[PDB]
């Protein structure tokens, strides 16, 4: 899978060990492997919402399988509160994205994924 | 919604507002809230186009409904005018994605969407 | 069409001709004309796989039409070599996506794809 964070927060606001837990965090909703577990921190972004720069977040969960209403509404609960903790986003400023991914539209070590 | 302008030109180049006055453009166009519009403006990007660095876009623009082929073509023609003016970017340097997005996979303030509000 | 690099090798470390042979070769796969070919460079970015800071690449590959199991493989491999070569990342640590834009979602120059 892959965690895209988009945040205004700087970096030197966020824990060092943030991409970690996320990953923790993710591989355990998703019960993907962390080998092939991707968070990719856009901290210090030049991203606005509602016209102004208050701290903000715009995330990203791509995933092969896993993803349904019911298990994206309890994962989004879930990263809130991991953003509203690290990074001091207020929750009415966090809004999260889930993308389905098709096993044969995602190559990982030279082939598709083999799903039945 | 989130607006995503990635471009070539320098940050410098682009003028102060330029964010702020897609959000507005871009609110009016979708007809949502303007609370839950993010422009995420990756300027001095290395994107390149055709193979040379010439100035260029590529946005895109992720929506729950609003996105259809008569409001794709508009939003495009107006996000075009708006980049020609503040990027100094030519039209045939510019391409842009719309991206329909799933009221059920898309979370705000700690809750999904309701397909009938959006 | 767009091809997307987001990877934690340092932008010193990428061959100055990277973006342009990946430019040329996509070209090629896709047989999409090059004027509209994007390569979108994410290098030093802050993306970690598997919880550890080893050199990794997610790319993706945006297009109207061409992509489909058995173009995306070949396509893969190829990105992959590329990679491999150009990047110093290990296959094991290279994931693509690949990703179907439909014509009538994606504008060029004032005016949608035809479909």
């Amino acid at each position: 899978p892959v965690i895209t964070v988009n945040t205004n927060v700087a970096e030197k606001s966020i824990p060092v060990f943030f991409q970690a837990a996320l990953t923790n965090m993710m591989t355990k909703a998703l019960q993907k492997p962390k080998e092939v577990m991707f968070v990719d921190l856009r901290s210090g972004a030049n991203i606005m919402m509602g016209g102004d720069r208050n701290p903000c977040v715009f995330a990203t969960v791509e995933c092969i399988g896993r993803l349904n209403p019911t298990s994206n509404l309890a994962m989004a609960r879930d990263m809130e509160d991991m953003f509203i903790e690290h990074l001091n986003v207020r929750r009415e400023r966090i809004v999260i994205r889930f993308i389905p991914v098709p096993a044969l539209f995602c190559s990982f070590n030279g082939a598709l994924h083999d799903v039945s």
